[PDB]
């Protein structure tokens, strides 16, 4: 559950960082969007 | 605006893998305070 949790954050992270990558294209906010995105596989690997 | 929410984001996430990290002692769950460490850092830049 806490693990389900940050697997939910981080999921919110995805659509936001998504979002604002949509709008302002700033190369960093790229970056950090791989970044969530593999913690989310670390999530779902530790998860169900 | 966006740019704040984004703080805001990553200021909760640093906090729960934190108290997960705190819980139970998962690298893997530091490797990520690590990343969301650099997160913030290029938030606070692109906030200026
Ligand atoms: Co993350
Ligand atoms: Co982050």
């Amino acid at each position: 559950d806490y693990l389900r949790e940050l697997l939910k954050l981080e999921l919110q992270a995805i659509k936001q960082y998504r979002e604002a990558l949509e709008y302002v294209k700033l190369p960093v906010l790229a970056k950090i969007l791989e970044d969530e995105e593999k913690h989310i596989e670390w999530l779902e690997t530790i998860l169900g």
